[PDB]
């Protein structure tokens, strides 16, 4: 019997949601209420159409909602799933204001209803290579990241810091275990491009003796990059590099490894397809998950402190 899951979507923001759907066994996209006419266009077959984002947390037959709308509006939407008996994925960042993520956590808690935060990268198998390589490269000493592209430029724009930062925060937190000591954010350039702001931040996000320095540009070459240095060795994962995960000499310097380096097993399962499937497969039987509700909380605190 497929999980019937149920998506609630606006503007970009369900971008692959609904064909990540249709490509899983074990669930069925059984509402759809989307602004996207496009997103609308792709439905399958007894999928009910809805205007009223109400109607699917009020559907019978829905047993976990994806919540892909602009985060602005993950709380109000996030507290009526839960309210409603039905379990949450919900798109990063849980929300842009801590006591809207703290109401959540709370009904989550009050409800026991199970709530996931969509960060895409704790769902990606090199994430999880990564991890497993951790013994390694030994003690940890750095880690630095970098995610840059092209804007887009868009007016009142979800602030990059929030919107790209929650990625690699996330990935920062579920690495260390623990949250930073200190936050600060560092401007390299920031100005505006076609009325939306163009720059280049460092956020640092200190754990005692060890620093995590994460880049955010919009005005570069698109790219995803970090890298975990260690007393033994370090781990890189490089889109521009042809494999996902490499092993390379430890540093001091906490430049970018130069060099191939040595490549480590990585398998190719799509992360978003990993999200939705793990997720769907939690619903009826439910555990905190690879992403759990409390991280995503601890995520919105981290980029409020750097605000």
């Amino acid at each position: 019997s497929p999980v019937r899951l149920a998506l609630i979507g606006a503007g970009r923001w369900g971008k692959n949601y609904i064909r990540t759907i249709a490509g899983l066994p074990g669930a069925a996209l059984v509402r759809l209420a989307s602004s996207n006419p496009d997103n609308l266009a792709l439905v399958p077959p007894g999928c009910v159409i809805e205007s009223d984002w109400r109607s699917v947390v009020s559907a019978p037959e829905v047993e976990a909602v994806i919540i892909a709308t602009p985060p602005a509006t993950h709380a109000e939407i996030t507290l009526a799933a839960i309210a409603s008996g039905k379990a949450v994925l919900v798109e990063k960042p849980l929300t842009l204001d801590l006591a809207e993520a703290e109401a959540v956590a709370a009904a989550a808690k009050a409800t026991g209803v199970m709530v996931w935060v969509e960060h895409t990268q704790l769902f990606n198998p090199a994430w999880e290579a990564l991890k497993a390589d951790l013994t390694s490269i030994g003690p940890i000493l750095a880690v630095r990241s970098e995610a840059g592209n092209h804007g887009p430029y868009r007016p009142g724009g979800v602030p990059m810091l929030w919107d790209w930062g929650a990625h690699d925060v996330s990935m920062v937190l579920d690495l260390m275990g623990r949250d930073p000591d200190s936050t600060s954010a560092s401007w390299a350039a920031r100005g505006e491009k076609d009325g939306g702001e163009a720059g280049d931040v460092t956020l640092t996000l200190a754990f005692s003796t060890v620093e995590a320095h994460i880049r955010l540009c919009n005005t570069m070459d698109k790219c995803r990059r970090l890298a975990v240095f260690g007393e033994a060795g370090t781990l890189v994962m490089d889109d521009r590099a042809t494999d996902k995960l490499t092993l390379h000499p430890p540093q001091p310097d906490g430049n970018w490894p130069v060099g191939q380096g040595h490549a480590l097993t990585v398998t190719d399962e799509m992360p978003l397809t990993r999200a939705v499937r793990l997720f769907a497969g939690a619903v009826r039987q439910p555990e905190p998950g690879p992403s759990p509700l409390e991280l995503g909380l601890r995520v919105v605190r981290v980029l409020g402190a750097c605000s």
